[PDB]
């Protein structure tokens, strides 16, 4: 009844040893880049798929794991994948729906809109038409896909003419229950199915040969609607939904399929969720684990925190300084602890206050005329500039739908002349006011070793000028570009400067090694000969940036980039560490460090996603003062974010609504916070007069 | 605490419902054919593993399954896979022998073969030796692989000439553990190995930093030796393992990971087993369930149904006449049952007979002179001719490989003029006295649905022409080979006589259909138009054997060969069923239905391999029945088998050992069941003397 974990190391785990109870709700939380994520993915969940797997993931380090099951990890790593797959078929409710159409579905002429009724045809159209069956109506055997797209719906992108993206040939679409066959069906949203099929009016024969069907299909679109997802239609393709509905959709699926004695690890299901859903997704969580299952969840939410049944605690810092187990137990426990960071945010002692002054216009605003892409209905909106802005709404309102395609496509064609397709909108006016856009994500700063946060935030020129610039290299004739890996000259030639070396298994994949010559330091021998101050380039790359804040105190522009680079809370990562190996959150600090480094011309314009992913509090206090000082400096942020910490500093709030899918599209309330907060039906400001 | 299912229609299911008790020793048996492996594999596996792996098999004919788990097959269907794996590998004891000759291992020079202590080099040969490391032992990996093989110990097949199969480089191998380097250690049997390990003398410190390593290493050799294979070598490739000891180190690996939740379907894990191993290997499943996992395992073995919790019987016959749950619950109640025939063979109502009477030899020998392949240490066998010879031994006594490799290969080539390659021996006196051998095993009797039970017998030959001799065909010119779907003329055009189609869609594998002209028939309209007896071609290919037998009463060529094909059980099938669909019981009575309608000219030797896979008790007396019946026709058959009611009717018994791998390779006893059981040091004998 406990899963034990000794001596693991991986990554920058400090060697520690846990005992995780079985069958209960644990939540793993501390700051970005402590090891928590470390913890639980790369050793319990590579573990267990592997021990899993192997018996029909590399091998952690760690000295053994006692009491694992088979684990299956929920995150946001949405694919593609296939044109053959939809909301339905992953949640399997399309099955349920052939089985109810074969049983109880009514036939029809597709010819004539007669009815059969039994020979099993009609006799005015002389159409002959066979038993009905299950396999009939589905789009994935020949015997009910459209012919001319194989039932795929679209032709290689462009909608069939035929079935007009029905998938199905004409002759199993004539088949209606209610006046509705399988597609208009599945058109429908999930809460229009649900009240559609509760007050389904049946024979005595159809109830009880279709009951069971009935009842699994409301179970399981009511698990649907528990997890928050109410807006979606079962005909939507599982490809363009976004990361947070398609781990909600998978987690929807997982309760319904009846699994048990599984172990389920869960990235933030939190994120892109508003307020008002908290307590259904802790409803639905707590059900999944009352099935006989153990839940793992990588959360930094307060409401997930006094839900959970067990709270393990990572730290104390991050990178170097974390790896440990500073606090473990229930939610009071953590509390009383006095060397826990999530206890003392909980505990009132640490917390983020709200202005007492907010920022106001200055009579320069942008004006959206006519955005009506997707399920906006033909609105205008307008932002104003030279604040900080947050674009707040239930989600499937279309906030970011219209942010995104309506807004940052359209700015970035205007300036920085982008070749792009923005959304359905008549124009905007007030992009003359604007010089530049910049958008900033996860996205990670590179995929390839030669860029690291030196070379993005640029401060690695400088540090080549003062290494040229010492005796030995003026003695030696050296140039500022000999100290750059990226040009011959001075870059180890067998690695070509990447370090590394590429060797090749008879059946394995290809296998990374560090070069021999080199030892991985990308630098020839000569060029290592100099050091400026006791220390050469090597050393230099390898310093982290607390170490190069002391070094460089001297040089006072080397040292400003390297305290904007600290202040983003990086100061425990090197300056040569290599962008494949950065995380999101990494790479999306170093992005804010380039940006705050840059000399703004104050008609600069950020617009950031979701900023707060994988954020703990104090994170979430760091970046807020970030865009604070941004906003200072003189430009203009625009953030969509569900997070009410950042939404109650924000100086204007723009809400979108009042509900998700078909129901939204609308401004529900803009200003101040306060005046947000006045309006009555808008959740967002009824949880803000709650917050503030 | 249970898994339900519902409405189960999987193949010749009668859409039962069964509730079977979770976390305990679940066995399901019944007569071949009877669905059992129908209802554990297709459906409970199939919908175990699918909800598993589609949130990362077709889905069964059910409509509910409830409580279930992920679910793990073990079963007899080794794979050649990769040359990169070995016993070691598989069953993870290399990891921890690379650990810990990682942490105590004994540095040496591979120049001058002295010790380096800690520089952390010798100061004769002048060779520089970087610290110890667990990858630098593992042949997967750049830093240990021998570089002319790249670890793989063979070039694409003749041993690298470098590493003679070390798979490791010159450095790697000089670091020694009491006196042998690591592949000298996977050199060792299994027992040799527990043995080494148990008695290794070691310091304070090495005790101290290797405590952990020896115990898992120890208990995970424990297991090996207790499911019962402690004649192998830690070095031998998987893929020259046969199915049952790949089944077995399958599951020593899953007893030694420690997965818990899981449930496991093994099919017959005591098949080629011998007797004396039956306790060990109950030991060890009772061990494996108590992890808390559920067993479900497919066996017809008299002492695993006493060591069971729960038993679940199927039938009452086979094919269309079982399906059912004739009976279930603990042994005694199955014994108590009237309507059980597991029950009736159990309590001693039906059973097996000594005979009275046995054959003896007539002067004439097959004598083989100089036998020393694998294992077998140059010894010489006699095998008289003209009566039931049984080859018994332990596992790994070397019977199958002088058996097969040594009699059956050269028999073919001095007979049939095969070219291959037989195993090491001097030469076989005694081959003039046959004149044909043929080897009946469980492969299938074709790869095409033109080939059928009623082709391979030859009685379609005799249906084509009582078919084209009726008035109707005389009438209208039609010729004996009309009747036939292999040649153009009779057959549909559209589908070539195969009676399917083809068709492809854009994004799933090729999906076979019936054909839309012939509906599946396989024959021309006009064809098909006569009839014999009131009974046209296609109703006669699907009829079965039990109704055939009456229709063909009246032609005595027909009905004696259908009666032959009766007589082994099938009554069954059908004459018209594909061989692609038939499994490897129906296909091994099938060959042996073709053998009795044979006219034997009394010179022909049959060779079954383990003959009594997958049948009950009913099975294999009609089994011994059919062998007898064959033995008295004139032939010899040699079987090699390990059910000691098979061994007890034996005319001839010749025992191999007395142990297995290097300790065999030497006969024990021969001659009569009596004679055998007289000899003390033998196992059958021992077993003989009880069963007599
Ligand atoms: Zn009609
Ligand atoms: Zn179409
Ligand atoms: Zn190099
Ligand atoms: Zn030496
Ligand atoms: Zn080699
Ligand atoms: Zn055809």
């Amino acid at each position: 009844d406990y899963i034990v974990v000794k001596g693991a190391r991986e990554h920058n785990l400090k060697n520690i040893d846990v005992k995780i109870p079985r069958d209960k709700f644990v939540v793993i939380t501390g700051l970005s880049g402590s090891g928590k994520s470390s913890l639980a993915f790369d050793t319990i969940y590579a573990e267990g798929q592997r021990r899993y797997v192997e018996s029909l993931m590399e091998k952690p380090d760690v000295d053994y794991i006692d009491g694992l099951s088979p684990a299956i990890a929920i995150d946001q790593k949405t694919t593609s994948r296939n044109p053959r797959s939809t909301v339905g078929t992953v949640t399997e409710i399309y099955d349920y729906l052939r089985l109810l159409f074969a049983r109880i579905g009514t036939p029809h002429c597709y010819l004539c809109g007669r009815e059969i009724s039994q020979n099993f045809a009609c006799t005015e159209c002389n159409v002959s038409m066979e038993e009905i069956t299950p396999r009939m109506f589905s789009f994935n055997n020949p015997y009910g896909a459209c012919p001319e797209c194989t039932g795929l719906g679209s032709l290689m992108n462009i909608p069939c003419p035929v079935c007009k993206g029905a998938r199905l040939k004409k002759e199993s679409l004539a088949v209606t229950i209610g006046g509705k066959n399988i597609y208009e069906v599945c058109c429908l949203s999930i809460g229009e199915a649900k009240e559609f099929f509760a007050n389904l009016n049946l024979t005595e024969r159809q109830q009880l040969i279709a009951r069971q069907i009935l009842k699994e299909i409301n179970a399981r679109l009511g698990f649907l609607v528990d997890v928050g997802l109410d807006y979606l239609t079962l005909a939507r393709a599982a490809g363009t939904l976004s990361g947070g509905e398609a781990q909600r959709i998978r987690l929807a699926t997982q309760i319904g399929s009846g699994l048990m004695g599984v172990i389920y690890i869960l990235d933030e299901p939190s994120i892109g969720l508003h307020q008002r859903d908290n307590d259904r997704l802790l409803r639905s969580l707590k059900k999944l684990r009352d099935l006989g299952n153990t839940l793992l969840v990588v959360e930094h939410d307060e409401d997930t925190m006094y839900a959970s049944d067990y709270i393990i605690d990572l730290g104390p810092g991050a990178g170097s300084h974390g790896g440990q187990i500073v606090a473990e137990g229930t939610v009071e426990e953590i509390k009383q602890n006095p060397n826990s960071v999530t206890g003392e945010y909980l505990s009132g002692r640490k917390k983020i206050e709200v202005p007492k002054e907010r920022r106001k216009p200055n009579g320069k605003w942008l004006e959206i005329i006519g955005a009506r892409e997707n399920n906006l209905k033909n609105i205008n909106v307008r932002i104003p500039l030279g604040v900080f802005t947050c674009i707040t709404g239930v989600s499937g309102s279309g906030k970011s739908s219209l942010i995104n395609e309506i807004l940052y496509k359209r700015l970035a064609a205007e300036l920085n002349r982008a070749s792009v397709k923005p959304g359905e909108h008549d124009l905007i006016k007030g992009i003359e006011y604007l010089d530049k856009v910049i958008d900033i994500d996860q996205s990670p700063i590179g995929r390839t070793p030669r860029s690291n946060p030196a070379t993005y935030t640029g401060v690695f020129d400088f540090i080549r000028e003062i290494f040229a610039n010492t005796t030995e290299a003026k003695t030696r004739g050296y140039k500022a570009g000999r100290f750059s890996f990226n040009v011959k000259g001075g870059r180890c030639e067998a690695c070509a400067g990447d370090g590394i070396n590429k060797i090749e298994m008879h059946f394995l994949p290809d296998i990374y090694v560090p070069c021999e010559v080199c030892k991985g330091k990308r630098y020839n021998r000569e060029t290592l000969e100099v050091r400026y101050k006791g220390k050469n380039i090597a050393e230099v790359l390898d310093m982290t940036v607390e170490e190069a804040l002391e070094f460089f105190k001297n040089i006072p522009r080397i040292h400003k980039k390297i305290e904007t680079l600290y202040d983003v809370g990086l100061g425990y990562i090197k300056l040569g560490q290599s962008s494949t190996t950065l995380s999101g959150g990494e790479a999306q600090r170093v992005k804010l460090a380039t940006e705050l480094s840059r000399k703004s011309t104050g008609k600069t314009m950020y617009i950031l996603d979701e900023p707060t992913t994988g954020l703990h509090m104090a994170d979430v206090h760091r970046l807020v003062g970030i865009l604070h000082r941004l906003v200072e400096a003189g430009n203009s942020v625009v953030v969509i974010e569900h997070n009410l910490d950042v939404i109650k500093t924000a100086d204007y709030i723009i809400d979108l609504g009042p509900e998700g899918g078909s129901g939204g599209g609308l401004v529900v309330a803009e200003g101040t916070p306060e005046e947000v907060a006045k309006v009555e039906n808008s959740y967002t400001g009824q949880f803000l007069k709650k917050v503030l």
